[PDB]
């Protein structure tokens, strides 16, 4: 399932053996507020912030470009069709 971010999160989730049932910024330096889609954080990993998630889009917008610049790049060294 990897990290859920921009998910919802509003249950109550496990975090270093303790429920937290609002956004927190435990564990990490920077304050960002960051919720858990699942009731214990610690087996399957997943969180996200509980912000607007601007950068989650970046992120996933950042993916898509790479994934087709490397298709278009392994088409363009695949051949040298004019076309191609």
């Amino acid at each position: 399932e990897g990290t859920a971010h921009g998910e919802p999160c509003h249950f109550p989730f496990l975090f270093l053996d303790k429920e937290y049932d609002e956004c927190t910024s435990d564990g990490r330096e920077d304050g960002r507020l960051w919720c858990a889609t699942t009731y214990d954080y610690k087996t399957d990993e997943k969180w996200g912030f509980c912000e607007t998630e601007e950068d989650a889009a970046k992120r996933r917008q950042m993916q898509e470009a790479e994934m087709i610049y490397q298709a278009g790049m392994k088409i363009l060294n695949g051949s040298n069709r004019k076309s191609q």
